């Protein structure tokens, strides 16, 4: 549900998994190697040639979905916004 965009679910597994350090740590990890892995996908080349629609914005696309899985289920978590921060601008300069 990290691609499905199920944010109950994972409102309900950031509701369990807040109650202890380094368990958030790990979400951090899987939510940023996703972000890493589809941004790389996009701005990077598809094939033959890149689609505007989600290379220039596709990438702001991708970032808006982000950062409503950041909010509705996240809740602007400081760690995990420093984390897509530095994905953003890391694959940002690779286009």
């Amino acid at each position: 549900m990290l691609k499905n965009g199920k944010t109950e679910d994972l409102g309900c597994m950031y509701k369990l998994f807040s109650r202890v350090p380094n368990g958030l740590k790990t979400m951090c990890e899987c939510m940023s190697s996703y972000l890493r892995e589809q941004g790389k996908a996009l701005v990077s080349e598809e094939g033959e040639g890149k689609n505007p629609v989600d290379y220039i914005q596709g990438l702001l696309d991708l970032k808006s979905r982000f950062d409503r899985f950041l909010l509705e289920s996240f809740n602007n978590d400081r760690l995990f916004k420093q984390t897509i921060a530095g994905d953003f601008e890391y694959f940002l300069n690779l286009n």
